[PDB]
């Protein structure tokens, strides 16, 4: 039981029942109180942190608040059956502090549990979201972890985050395509309309080959990201 | 806990139990009693304030019933899975001040967060809602705030809200278009029929473009809504 003051920009989803401090999935604080500042649309919400993360809270620690993915509830409306809100925090060496400012948006996938984080290159984001699902031969391997604007306004930067039994299957030969919505072919002498994949339907996924004879990928290497599974056939440029 | 009588049009959706304040999304008020008055369907509504607000409550404060924004679950009838309604209010110099008539709709957006606040012109609403999404290589990079006819009875006019580390994104050289629906083709040596943006079907969603070389554009500087991707195509009018 602590206070801690932590700014943010809207309180949309932010309780003093029960809005936690999820570190790493953990619920480590709880949100006690709501107050406004009038500048700038302040808002001070103190919050009740245990004991020993209060030793460990210090100030290089990253605060932002977590909205739930873009998902076909969300969309419908059932504000009532999606879920709720929380915040997260990455601690760092720092100082002492009690006045945090939140941040914007996630921070940058720093810790190594031995999966893999690998960049892909799209010039547009298409219908993947932040939590759809990476398969290969149709397995769920991964999922897609973030999204960015690269520095460049053409293209889009997607990173993923493959499992860590399944590192052996990237490799530096490897060609990703995208696999979301639904396409409905009406073809001469028969118009074969055959519905494969479901949950792509809903939230986007992105599949991958692994070829014979390469060295596996590793540390942040980039890919290019195919539309479609014909755009990523191999084959000698003519 | 204070005393403070808001005159509203209609009783909907304003329970004694649980109906907030919310000021900037926080919890200020509670709605404590609603009476009538008989004259053109005056409802007074008593509000219990918190000390601060009440000193900080002068004369020219607006308040204003918020509801659910135009959903899957509003249009299907689930009532009971939409949510519930609360009142807002925004606080001006003044004065001393008891007695308040509440105002019809949302007023205009006056705080500087740093977001961008620009006007587009369209001939027709379409199918965006207060609330639909706005990208930029389908990434949601703002949202629709507010719609209002103009003067002139022709246009519509609706002012869209980007976020704040995207304002580099909008030119004076940008084109927005409308993706809100679904447009199926059926075309001849094969239908090619795909579904991109399943976000956008139920809502609707504006996108938009990034020119090379221009300044920036801020300051509600206006633009043309196109219907269509291919109605923004660049080109010269021959």
């Amino acid at each position: 039981g602590n206070t801690v003051t932590i700014d943010f920009m809207s309180a949309d989803g932010i309780v003093p029942g029960r809005t936690p401090v999820r570190y790493q999935g953990v619920e480590v604080g709880t949100v006690q109180d709501i107050s406004l500042s009038d500048d700038l649309r302040k808002i001070e919400v103190k919050v009740s942190i245990k004991s020993d993360m209060k030793d460990a809270l210090r100030e290089e620690t990253q605060f932002w608040l977590v909205t739930p993915k873009a998902s076909l509830a969300g969309v419908s409306g059932l504000d009532a059956l999606v879920g709720g809100n929380y915040i997260g925090m990455m601690p760092g060496k720092g100082k002492e502090q009690d006045h945090f400012v939140a941040l914007d948006t996630q921070p940058k996938y720093r810790l190594d549990n031995g999966d893999l984080m690998i960049h892909l290159q799209a010039p547009d984001l298409g219908s993947l979201n932040s939590g759809s699902l990476v398969y290969f031969r149709k397995i769920p391997v991964g999922k897609v972890y973030d999204y960015a604007i690269n520095p460049n306004k053409q293209g889009v930067v997607i990173d993923v985050l493959i499992e860590r039994r399944f590192t052996d299957l990237v490799k530096k030969g490897s060609r990703f395509w995208n696999v979301s919505g639904v396409d409905a072919n009406v073809s001469i002498s028969g118009a074969k309309v055959k519905l494969e994949s479901l949950a792509a339907l809903v939230n986007g996924a992105i599949a991958f080959d692994s070829p014979e004879e390469s060295k596996p990928a590793e540390a942040e290497d980039t890919f290019g990201l195919y539309e479609d599974l014909a755009h990523s056939q191999r084959g000698v440029i003519i």
